RNA sequence: UCAAACUCCGUGAUAGCUGGUUCUCCCCGAAAUGCAUUUAGGUGCAGCGUCGCAUGUUUCUUGCCGGAGGUAGAGCUACUGG
C-alpha cells in the first residue's frame, strides 16, 4: 500500500542547487565570474555595448 | 578632526577599483586575438571552452590534379630611380 514514505519525486525532477563559493571543488572561489571586471562584482545590462 | 564640523537619517550611498567568497570526486577544457567604444587595467559582439540537440566524416593528414599570386632569389640594354 502507498504510504506518504513511499512517494518519490520523478527522476530529473529535482537538480540540485549549485552552491557556489563553497570550495574550489565546485565553483568555488569566484562562482563562475573569473577573476576582476564589472562581471565580477555586477551584472553588465544587455542594452549596453 | 575643518578647502566646508559633528550627530542621526537618506543609507546596506555609489565605487569600470582592491580584497574576500567556505566540502568532495568524474569528464571536457580555454583566452590573453579581431572590431567598436568619453575606449584603452572596463564592456558588447565575434574568435577560443563546455553542455544539450540535430547532421554525420563534411573536419583533419597524406598522395595526385586544377588554379591565382609577385615574396625569397635573381635581373635591369625590361621600366622608374641610384
Amino acid at each position: 500500500v502507498i504510504k506518504l514514505h513511499d512517494l518519490k519525486p520523478a527522476p530529473g525532477e529535482k537538480k540540485a542547487k549549485t552552491r557556489v563559493g563553497r570550495g574550489e571543488g565546485s565553483k568555488g572561489k569566484t562562482a563562475g565570474r573569473g577573476t576582476k571586471g564589472t562581471k565580477a562584482r555586477k551584472n553588465v545590462p544587455v542594452m549596453f555595448e
